[PDB]
Protein backbone atom coordinates (compact mmCIF):
# COMPACT_ATOMS: atom_id res chain seq x y z
CA UNK A 1 0.00 0.00 0.00
CA UNK A 2 3.12 1.91 0.74
CA UNK A 3 5.96 0.32 2.22
CA UNK A 4 10.01 0.46 1.76
CA UNK A 5 10.48 4.15 0.62
CA UNK A 6 11.83 7.75 1.46
CA UNK A 7 9.41 10.61 2.62
CA UNK A 8 11.83 13.49 2.34
CA UNK A 9 14.31 12.77 5.52
CA UNK A 10 11.60 10.19 6.87
CA UNK A 11 11.72 6.21 5.84
CA UNK A 12 8.48 3.91 5.87
CA UNK A 13 9.57 0.31 6.46
CA UNK A 14 8.41 -2.74 4.88
CA UNK A 15 4.74 -2.82 6.71
CA UNK A 16 3.87 0.69 6.72
CA UNK A 17 5.02 2.43 9.78
CA UNK A 18 8.21 5.14 10.55
CA UNK A 19 11.67 4.17 11.21
CA UNK A 20 12.43 5.06 14.42
CA UNK A 21 16.04 4.35 16.17
CA UNK A 22 17.29 1.93 13.95
CA UNK A 23 19.09 0.58 10.93
CA UNK A 24 17.53 0.27 7.94
CA UNK A 25 19.06 -1.56 3.99
CA UNK A 26 18.15 0.30 1.13
CA UNK A 27 18.34 -2.22 -1.77
CA UNK A 28 17.96 1.10 -4.23
CA UNK A 29 21.01 2.55 -3.18
CA UNK A 30 22.44 -0.88 -1.67
CA UNK A 31 23.16 0.97 1.35
CA UNK A 32 22.81 1.09 5.17
CA UNK A 33 21.01 4.17 6.68
CA UNK A 34 20.49 4.83 10.39
CA UNK A 35 17.09 6.52 11.31
CA UNK A 36 16.87 8.66 14.43
CA UNK A 37 14.78 9.01 17.28
CA UNK A 38 13.56 12.42 15.43
CA UNK A 39 12.46 9.66 12.31
CA UNK A 40 14.99 11.39 10.18
CA UNK A 41 17.77 9.48 8.82
CA UNK A 42 21.34 10.16 10.47
CA UNK A 43 23.59 12.30 8.25
CA UNK A 44 27.77 13.51 8.65
CA UNK A 45 27.69 11.93 12.28
CA UNK A 46 28.83 8.61 14.12
CA UNK A 47 26.19 5.97 15.44
CA UNK A 48 28.39 3.96 17.67
CA UNK A 49 30.42 2.13 15.74
CA UNK A 50 29.67 3.37 12.24
CA UNK A 51 29.61 6.69 10.49
CA UNK A 52 26.71 8.42 8.26
CA UNK A 53 28.42 10.40 5.56
CA UNK A 54 26.08 12.75 3.48
CA UNK A 55 23.13 12.00 2.33
CA UNK A 56 22.74 9.50 4.83
CA UNK A 57 25.19 6.43 3.30
CA UNK A 58 26.95 4.34 5.54
CA UNK A 59 30.34 4.21 4.96
CA UNK A 60 31.82 0.85 4.26
CA UNK A 61 35.77 -0.42 3.20
CA UNK A 62 36.27 3.63 3.15
CA UNK A 63 38.69 6.89 4.55
CA UNK A 64 36.15 9.35 6.38
CA UNK A 65 37.51 12.74 7.71
CA UNK A 66 35.66 13.82 10.35
CA UNK A 67 36.50 18.08 11.01
CA UNK A 68 35.07 17.58 15.13
CA UNK A 69 38.18 15.14 16.08
CA UNK A 70 40.43 16.89 13.23
CA UNK A 71 41.21 13.18 12.60
CA UNK A 72 40.90 9.88 9.79
CA UNK A 73 39.13 7.28 10.43
CA UNK A 74 38.74 4.41 8.18
CA UNK A 75 35.62 1.96 7.71
CA UNK A 76 35.91 -1.44 7.48
CA UNK A 77 33.72 -4.03 5.73
CA UNK A 78 30.99 -4.42 8.35
CA UNK A 79 30.96 -0.46 8.94
CA UNK A 80 32.89 -0.43 11.99
CA UNK A 81 35.46 1.67 12.60
CA UNK A 82 39.08 0.37 12.93
CA UNK A 83 40.78 0.53 15.82
CA UNK A 84 43.36 -1.02 18.28
CA UNK A 85 44.63 -2.46 15.15
CA UNK A 86 46.59 -2.55 11.67
CA UNK A 87 44.91 -2.46 8.29
CA UNK A 88 46.30 -2.85 4.61
CA UNK A 89 44.83 -0.03 2.92
CA UNK A 90 45.93 0.63 -0.83
CA UNK A 91 48.31 -1.19 -0.71
CA UNK A 92 49.75 0.63 2.31
CA UNK A 93 49.99 0.03 6.06
CA UNK A 94 47.89 1.92 8.64
CA UNK A 95 47.81 2.10 12.44
CA UNK A 96 44.49 3.36 14.21
CA UNK A 97 44.33 4.34 17.64
CA UNK A 98 41.80 3.64 20.81
CA UNK A 99 38.39 5.08 19.30
CA UNK A 100 39.65 4.75 15.30
CA UNK A 101 42.11 7.91 15.15
CA UNK A 102 44.64 6.96 12.77
CA UNK A 103 48.26 6.93 13.92
CA UNK A 104 50.58 9.64 12.11
CA UNK A 105 53.82 11.03 12.61
CA UNK A 106 54.20 8.78 15.25
CA UNK A 107 55.57 5.42 16.34
CA UNK A 108 53.55 2.49 16.98
CA UNK A 109 56.41 0.30 18.61
CA UNK A 110 58.60 -0.95 15.83
CA UNK A 111 57.09 1.12 13.05
CA UNK A 112 56.77 4.81 12.15
CA UNK A 113 53.74 6.10 10.70
CA UNK A 114 54.24 9.15 8.21
CA UNK A 115 52.20 12.17 8.15
CA UNK A 116 49.73 11.13 5.71
CA UNK A 117 49.70 7.66 8.42
CA UNK A 118 51.59 5.28 5.89
CA UNK A 119 53.90 3.35 7.75
CA UNK A 120 57.74 3.96 6.82
CA UNK A 121 59.58 1.81 4.24
CA UNK A 122 63.15 1.66 3.36
CA UNK A 123 63.61 4.73 4.90
CA UNK A 124 65.76 7.44 7.45
CA UNK A 125 64.14 8.81 10.56
CA UNK A 126 65.45 11.45 13.29
CA UNK A 127 63.52 11.73 16.09
CA UNK A 128 64.16 14.05 18.02
CA UNK A 129 62.40 12.81 21.30
CA UNK A 130 64.66 10.23 20.81
CA UNK A 131 67.65 12.32 19.82
CA UNK A 132 69.22 10.01 17.12
CA UNK A 133 68.83 8.26 13.56
CA UNK A 134 67.14 5.14 12.79
CA UNK A 135 66.20 3.72 9.57
CA UNK A 136 62.86 1.45 8.87
CA UNK A 137 63.46 -1.95 6.78
CA UNK A 138 61.66 -2.87 4.06
CA UNK A 139 59.42 -4.75 6.85
CA UNK A 140 58.55 -1.42 8.26
CA UNK A 141 60.70 -2.45 11.75
CA UNK A 142 63.69 -0.42 12.72
CA UNK A 143 66.96 -1.60 12.18
CA UNK A 144 68.26 -2.95 15.12
CA UNK A 145 71.78 -4.55 16.24
CA UNK A 146 72.55 -5.22 12.40
CA UNK A 147 74.46 -3.67 9.76
CA UNK A 148 72.64 -1.98 6.85
CA UNK A 149 73.64 -0.82 3.00
CA UNK A 150 71.59 2.56 2.97
CA UNK A 151 72.82 4.25 -0.28
CA UNK A 152 75.71 2.34 -0.86
CA UNK A 153 77.32 2.72 2.39
CA UNK A 154 77.16 0.97 5.72
CA UNK A 155 75.57 1.69 8.65
CA UNK A 156 75.26 -0.21 12.00
CA UNK A 157 71.97 -0.07 14.20
CA UNK A 158 72.60 -0.51 17.71
CA UNK A 159 70.15 -1.60 20.48
CA UNK A 160 67.03 0.32 20.31
CA UNK A 161 67.75 1.42 16.65
CA UNK A 162 70.42 4.09 17.44
CA UNK A 163 72.53 4.84 14.34
CA UNK A 164 76.03 4.31 15.62
CA UNK A 165 78.68 7.09 14.91
CA UNK A 166 81.57 8.12 16.15
CA UNK A 167 81.97 4.74 17.44
CA UNK A 168 83.71 0.87 16.87
CA UNK A 169 81.63 -1.86 16.49
CA UNK A 170 83.85 -4.88 16.44
CA UNK A 171 86.36 -4.10 13.52
CA UNK A 172 84.99 -1.72 12.23
CA UNK A 173 84.38 2.09 12.76
CA UNK A 174 81.12 4.23 12.14
CA UNK A 175 81.90 7.87 11.19
CA UNK A 176 80.61 11.35 12.15
CA UNK A 177 78.11 10.59 9.60
CA UNK A 178 77.18 7.11 10.66
CA UNK A 179 78.75 5.61 7.43
CA UNK A 180 81.34 2.72 8.39
CA UNK A 181 85.09 4.21 7.89
CA UNK A 182 86.92 2.70 4.77
CA UNK A 183 90.10 4.38 4.58
CA UNK A 184 92.03 6.80 7.92
CA UNK A 185 90.52 7.82 10.73
CA UNK A 186 93.14 10.01 13.57
CA UNK A 187 91.60 10.33 16.91
CA UNK A 188 92.57 9.22 20.36
CA UNK A 189 96.09 10.34 19.61
CA UNK A 190 96.48 7.74 16.97
CA UNK A 191 95.83 6.87 13.71
CA UNK A 192 93.46 3.97 12.02
CA UNK A 193 93.96 2.94 8.64
CA UNK A 194 90.64 0.66 6.93
CA UNK A 195 90.85 -1.64 4.48
CA UNK A 196 88.23 -0.65 1.70
CA UNK A 197 85.57 -3.33 2.91
CA UNK A 198 86.02 -1.38 6.55
CA UNK A 199 88.11 -3.82 8.72
CA UNK A 200 90.57 -1.88 10.38
CA UNK A 201 94.30 -2.86 9.18
CA UNK A 202 96.39 -1.42 11.41
CA UNK A 203 96.71 1.66 14.28
CA UNK A 204 99.52 3.79 14.10
CA UNK A 205 100.14 5.89 17.73
CA UNK A 206 100.66 10.00 17.16
CA UNK A 207 101.23 12.97 19.33
CA UNK A 208 99.17 15.79 17.49
CA UNK A 209 97.03 18.82 18.35
CA UNK A 210 98.86 21.20 21.24
CA UNK A 211 102.27 19.49 21.67
CA UNK A 212 104.14 20.75 25.00
CA UNK A 213 107.82 20.40 24.66
CA UNK A 214 110.24 21.06 26.64
CA UNK A 215 108.59 24.78 27.91
CA UNK A 216 107.43 25.13 24.58
CA UNK A 217 103.53 24.66 22.97
CA UNK A 218 103.02 24.04 19.01
CA UNK A 219 100.28 22.93 17.28
CA UNK A 220 100.07 19.73 15.00
CA UNK A 221 97.88 19.18 12.59
CA UNK A 222 96.76 15.57 12.22
CA UNK A 223 99.16 14.71 8.99
CA UNK A 224 102.15 15.46 12.14
CA UNK A 225 103.03 19.40 10.92
CA UNK A 226 103.17 21.95 12.58
CA UNK A 227 100.53 25.48 12.09
CA UNK A 228 102.22 28.77 12.94
CA UNK A 229 105.07 28.65 15.53
CA UNK A 230 105.62 28.39 18.86
CA UNK A 231 103.31 31.72 19.56
CA UNK A 232 100.78 29.82 17.53
CA UNK A 233 97.67 30.70 19.91
CA UNK A 234 94.02 28.28 20.97
CA UNK A 235 90.96 30.07 20.50
CA UNK A 236 88.27 28.97 21.67
CA UNK A 237 84.35 30.38 20.04
CA UNK A 238 81.54 30.32 22.86
CA UNK A 239 77.70 30.39 22.71
CA UNK A 240 74.64 30.13 24.88
CA UNK A 241 74.78 26.65 22.89
CA UNK A 242 78.07 25.92 25.51
CA UNK A 243 75.54 26.85 28.34
CA UNK A 244 76.17 29.02 31.55
CA UNK A 245 80.28 29.46 31.76
CA UNK A 246 80.49 29.71 35.87
CA UNK A 247 84.20 29.49 36.24
CA UNK A 248 85.90 30.98 33.63
CA UNK A 249 89.13 31.66 35.43
CA UNK A 250 89.55 27.88 35.30
CA UNK A 251 88.46 27.22 31.67
CA UNK A 252 91.45 29.69 30.87
CA UNK A 253 94.07 28.30 33.19
CA UNK A 254 93.50 24.54 32.65
CA UNK A 255 93.04 24.43 28.86
CA UNK A 256 95.25 27.25 28.06
CA UNK A 257 93.06 29.42 26.29
CA UNK A 258 94.37 32.50 24.97
CA UNK A 259 91.36 34.47 23.91
CA UNK A 260 87.66 33.52 23.00
CA UNK A 261 84.95 34.90 20.37
CA UNK A 262 81.69 35.32 21.68
CA UNK A 263 78.34 35.17 19.95
CA UNK A 264 76.80 37.89 20.35
CA UNK A 265 73.65 35.89 18.69
CA UNK A 266 72.29 35.90 15.12
CA UNK A 267 70.57 38.23 13.30
CA UNK A 268 67.66 40.13 15.61
CA UNK A 269 68.51 37.66 17.96
CA UNK A 270 70.89 38.39 21.36
CA UNK A 271 72.67 35.36 22.44
CA UNK A 272 71.57 34.36 26.31
CA UNK A 273 74.72 33.96 27.48
CA UNK A 274 75.81 37.26 26.14
CA UNK A 275 75.46 39.69 28.94
CA UNK A 276 77.66 37.08 31.30
CA UNK A 277 79.93 36.10 29.00
CA UNK A 278 81.08 39.88 28.22
CA UNK A 279 81.12 40.78 32.17
CA UNK A 280 83.28 37.87 33.30
CA UNK A 281 86.09 38.09 30.39
CA UNK A 282 85.76 41.76 30.86
CA UNK A 283 86.13 41.73 34.78
CA UNK A 284 89.31 38.62 34.54
CA UNK A 285 90.77 40.85 31.28
CA UNK A 286 90.47 37.79 29.17
CA UNK A 287 91.06 39.42 25.29
CA UNK A 288 88.04 38.22 23.12
CA UNK A 289 86.30 39.63 20.07
CA UNK A 290 82.38 38.52 19.05
CA UNK A 291 80.56 37.02 15.92
CA UNK A 292 77.51 37.97 14.59
CA UNK A 293 75.62 34.60 12.82
CA UNK A 294 73.57 36.12 9.89
CA UNK A 295 70.66 35.44 8.46
CA UNK A 296 70.76 38.39 6.06
CA UNK A 297 69.37 38.19 2.28
CA UNK A 298 70.49 41.41 1.60
CA UNK A 299 71.52 45.02 2.27
CA UNK A 300 68.73 46.16 4.04
CA UNK A 301 69.52 42.89 6.22
CA UNK A 302 73.62 43.45 6.38
CA UNK A 303 72.77 47.14 7.71
CA UNK A 304 70.90 45.64 9.96
CA UNK A 305 72.94 43.64 11.40
CA UNK A 306 75.86 45.64 11.35
CA UNK A 307 73.30 47.92 13.96
CA UNK A 308 72.37 45.29 16.14
CA UNK A 309 76.34 45.05 16.34
CA UNK A 310 77.23 48.35 17.52
CA UNK A 311 74.09 48.31 19.72
CA UNK A 312 75.45 45.38 21.76
CA UNK A 313 79.09 46.17 21.64
CA UNK A 314 78.37 49.17 23.77
CA UNK A 315 75.28 48.03 25.75
CA UNK A 316 77.83 45.56 27.39
CA UNK A 317 81.01 47.33 27.04
CA UNK A 318 83.00 45.37 24.74
CA UNK A 319 86.76 45.56 25.28
CA UNK A 320 87.67 43.91 21.81
CA UNK A 321 91.34 42.79 21.53
CA UNK A 322 89.95 40.39 18.61
CA UNK A 323 87.77 41.03 15.45
CA UNK A 324 83.98 41.40 14.87
CA UNK A 325 83.42 38.52 12.90
CA UNK A 326 80.38 38.21 10.15
CA UNK A 327 79.62 34.29 10.44
CA UNK A 328 78.94 33.84 6.93
CA UNK A 329 77.13 30.09 6.65
CA UNK A 330 74.67 28.59 3.99
CA UNK A 331 71.60 29.86 6.25
CA UNK A 332 68.39 28.26 6.54
CA UNK A 333 65.30 28.99 8.88
CA UNK A 334 63.92 26.06 10.53
CA UNK A 335 60.66 26.14 9.17
CA UNK A 336 62.60 26.11 6.05
CA UNK A 337 61.01 29.11 4.60
CA UNK A 338 63.60 31.19 3.65
CA UNK A 339 67.35 30.39 3.00
CA UNK A 340 70.80 32.06 1.82
CA UNK A 341 71.28 33.30 -1.30
CA UNK A 342 73.11 31.05 -3.96
CA UNK A 343 74.31 33.86 -6.03
CA UNK A 344 78.22 35.18 -5.12
CA UNK A 345 77.17 38.63 -6.34
CA UNK A 346 74.09 38.81 -3.33
CA UNK A 347 76.56 37.74 -1.15
CA UNK A 348 79.64 40.38 -2.25
CA UNK A 349 77.07 42.68 -1.50
CA UNK A 350 75.67 41.41 1.48
CA UNK A 351 79.21 41.48 2.82
CA UNK A 352 80.40 45.06 1.59
CA UNK A 353 77.10 46.54 3.19
CA UNK A 354 77.87 44.97 6.40
CA UNK A 355 81.55 46.16 6.44
CA UNK A 356 80.59 50.05 5.09
CA UNK A 357 78.40 50.25 7.73
CA UNK A 358 80.53 49.13 10.94
CA UNK A 359 83.56 50.93 9.08
CA UNK A 360 81.62 54.36 9.10
CA UNK A 361 80.27 53.65 12.62
CA UNK A 362 83.93 53.62 13.60
CA UNK A 363 85.10 49.72 13.64
CA UNK A 364 87.55 48.77 11.00
CA UNK A 365 88.41 45.64 13.26
CA UNK A 366 85.45 43.79 11.49
CA UNK A 367 86.33 40.49 9.51
CA UNK A 368 84.73 37.74 7.36
CA UNK A 369 83.92 33.86 9.07
CA UNK A 370 83.01 31.21 7.04
CA UNK A 371 83.96 27.58 6.46
CA UNK A 372 86.27 25.85 3.46
CA UNK A 373 83.82 24.53 1.11
CA UNK A 374 82.04 28.02 0.70
CA UNK A 375 84.86 30.10 0.46
CA UNK A 376 85.36 27.94 -2.59
CA UNK A 377 82.25 27.74 -4.06
CA UNK A 378 79.59 31.04 -3.80
CA UNK A 379 82.03 33.52 -1.64
CA UNK A 380 85.17 32.67 -3.93
CA UNK A 381 84.95 36.29 -4.68
CA UNK A 382 88.13 39.16 -4.19
CA UNK A 383 86.04 41.64 -2.33
CA UNK A 384 85.19 38.55 0.04
CA UNK A 385 88.17 36.92 0.61
CA UNK A 386 89.76 40.02 1.47
CA UNK A 387 87.71 39.96 4.84
CA UNK A 388 88.68 36.26 5.57
CA UNK A 389 91.10 35.62 8.46
CA UNK A 390 89.34 32.84 10.43
CA UNK A 391 88.36 29.61 8.61
CA UNK A 392 86.71 26.49 9.57
CA UNK A 393 87.91 23.26 8.41
CA UNK A 394 87.30 20.12 10.84
CA UNK A 395 90.19 18.08 8.98
CA UNK A 396 93.48 16.94 9.02
CA UNK A 397 95.01 20.02 7.29
CA UNK A 398 93.34 23.53 6.36
CA UNK A 399 94.39 23.00 2.84
CA UNK A 400 93.53 26.35 1.27
CA UNK A 401 95.35 29.58 0.39
CA UNK A 402 93.97 33.31 0.09
CA UNK A 403 95.58 35.84 -1.87
CA UNK A 404 93.14 38.07 -0.75
CA UNK A 405 94.41 38.14 2.84
CA UNK A 406 97.72 38.91 4.21
CA UNK A 407 98.32 38.17 7.92
CA UNK A 408 97.97 36.64 11.48
CA UNK A 409 94.47 34.22 10.90
CA UNK A 410 92.90 31.53 12.28
CA UNK A 411 91.67 27.87 11.56
CA UNK A 412 89.06 26.38 13.10
CA UNK A 413 89.94 23.02 13.26
CA UNK A 414 87.75 21.20 15.23
CA UNK A 415 84.06 21.54 16.79
CA UNK A 416 83.97 18.39 19.28
CA UNK A 417 86.94 19.29 21.86
CA UNK A 418 86.42 18.55 25.94
CA UNK A 419 87.76 21.12 28.02
CA UNK A 420 88.04 21.69 31.96
CA UNK A 421 85.47 23.87 32.84
CA UNK A 422 82.97 23.84 29.91
CA UNK A 423 80.09 20.94 29.99
CA UNK A 424 80.12 19.11 26.14
CA UNK A 425 81.80 19.53 22.93
CA UNK A 426 83.48 23.11 22.18
CA UNK A 427 85.00 24.89 18.94
CA UNK A 428 88.54 25.17 18.64
CA UNK A 429 91.19 27.76 16.67
CA UNK A 430 94.92 27.89 16.11
CA UNK A 431 95.89 31.51 15.67
CA UNK A 432 98.86 31.93 13.77
C1 LIG B 1 18.25 9.10 1.97
N1 LIG B 1 18.59 9.75 0.69
C2 LIG B 1 19.18 11.07 0.97
C3 LIG B 1 19.59 8.93 0.01
C4 LIG B 1 17.41 9.90 -0.20
C5 LIG B 1 16.08 10.06 0.54
O1 LIG B 1 15.82 11.41 0.95
C1 LIG C 1 23.48 -2.68 10.59
N1 LIG C 1 24.91 -2.61 10.92
C2 LIG C 1 25.39 -1.25 10.65
C3 LIG C 1 25.09 -2.86 12.35
C4 LIG C 1 25.66 -3.64 10.18
C5 LIG C 1 26.43 -3.11 8.97
O1 LIG C 1 26.31 -4.04 7.88
C1 LIG D 1 52.54 -3.76 10.49
N1 LIG D 1 52.40 -5.22 10.41
C2 LIG D 1 50.99 -5.61 10.20
C3 LIG D 1 53.19 -5.67 9.25
C4 LIG D 1 52.90 -5.89 11.64
C5 LIG D 1 52.36 -5.28 12.94
O1 LIG D 1 52.07 -6.32 13.88
C1 LIG E 1 34.98 6.69 16.01
N1 LIG E 1 34.69 7.47 17.21
C2 LIG E 1 35.22 6.73 18.36
C3 LIG E 1 35.39 8.75 17.09
C4 LIG E 1 33.23 7.73 17.34
C5 LIG E 1 32.49 6.63 18.12
O1 LIG E 1 31.08 6.76 17.94
C1 LIG F 1 43.38 9.06 3.57
N1 LIG F 1 44.74 9.09 4.16
C2 LIG F 1 45.47 10.30 3.73
C3 LIG F 1 44.59 9.14 5.61
C4 LIG F 1 45.50 7.86 3.84
C5 LIG F 1 45.16 7.29 2.47
O1 LIG F 1 45.76 8.12 1.47
C1 LIG G 1 63.28 3.10 18.03
N1 LIG G 1 62.86 3.28 19.43
C2 LIG G 1 62.89 1.97 20.09
C3 LIG G 1 63.81 4.17 20.12
C4 LIG G 1 61.53 3.94 19.39
C5 LIG G 1 60.34 3.14 19.89
O1 LIG G 1 59.96 2.10 18.98
C1 LIG H 1 72.73 8.71 7.77
N1 LIG H 1 72.50 10.14 7.55
C2 LIG H 1 73.49 10.65 6.58
C3 LIG H 1 71.15 10.33 6.98
C4 LIG H 1 72.58 10.82 8.87
C5 LIG H 1 73.91 11.52 9.13
O1 LIG H 1 73.97 11.95 10.50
Amino acid sequence: NAAAYWDGDYYVKDDGSKAQSEWIFDNYYKAWFYINSDGRYSQNEWHGNYYLKSGGYMAQNEWIYDSNYKSWFYLKSDGAYAHQEWQLIGNKWYYFKKWGYMAKSQWQGSYFLNGQGAMIQNEWLYDPAYSAYFYLKSDGTYANQEWQKVGGKWYYFKKWGYMARNEWQGNYYLTGSGAMATDEVIMDGARYIFAASGELKEKKDLNVGWVHRDGKRYFFNNREEQVGTEHAKKIIDISEHNGRINDWKKVIDENEVDGVIVRLGYSGKEDKELAHNIKELNRLGIPYGVYLYTYAENETDAENDAKQTIELIKKYNMNLSYPIYYDVENWEYVNKSKRAPSDTDTWVKIINKYMDTMKQAGYQNVYVYSYRSLLQTRLKHPDILKHVNWVAAYTNALEWENPYYSGEKGWQYTSSEYMKGIQGRVDVSVWY
